[PDB]
DNA sequence: CCCCCCCCTATCGAATCCGTCTAAAGTTA
């Protein structure tokens, strides 16, 4: 039974997200209802309040959120997946690339495995189909590599024989 | 009253025309 075992929550502020991850996710994880956490965007709440002159409170909030998420994941042996946005690059491993992860080094220090789903739309689009590539940025045990995939009516499928 | 520290962000904005070639078919005392 698929739909009956997926839980949906909605938040609209950084404080709301902090309170939710503090006092709702542990209740769900304690009873064994779920063993997986997905955040559809972490950059969306943060890119609205804190400007370029308020980096200290932003870093404090990011550190607190990362610590809480890592503690929960370690305690309940449940994966945590975070979806992130990108910014424009106008020293951190990004030289021949026009986009970088949004939050910065403070949030990048809290992570374990970093992927980068990319679509090359400006070029090789006249061939008739989109070109989608999933790349491994960093991992303690995974070499940097990439593969190709497509999105169809049934889900995401990886193209065989295309690993870098 | 005493002695030492913190942190990145975010795309924009179109211009500029050139250079000619190849001739064919007689008619009516």
């Amino acid at each position: 039974r698929f739909g009956s075992q997926i839980f949906i929550e909605h938040v609209a502020d950084v404080d709301t997200l902090l309170e939710c991850v503090n006092k709702k996710v542990p209740v769900l994880l304690s009873r064994g209802m779920a063993r997986l956490v997905v955040i559809d965007s972490v950059a969306a709440p943060f890119r609205c309040e804190f400007d370029s002159q308020a980096s200290a409170p932003r870093a404090r909030h990011l550190q607190s959120l990362g610590a809480t998420l890592r503690e929960l994941s370690s305690a309940f042996q449940s994966p945590v997946l975070c979806i992130n946005q990108v910014t424009e690059a106008m020293p951190l491993g990004f030289w021949d690339e026009r986009v970088s992860p949004a939050l910065g080094i403070t949030w990048a220090n809290q992570l374990l495995v970093r992927l980068l789903a990319d679509r090359l739309r400006e070029e090789e689009a006249a061939l008739g189909c989109p070109a989608r590539t999933l790349r491994v940025l960093s991992a303690p045990h995974l070499p940097p590599s990439s593969c190709s995939y497509t999105i169809s009516a049934e889900g995401v499928r990886g193209t065989p024989g295309t690993q870098s």
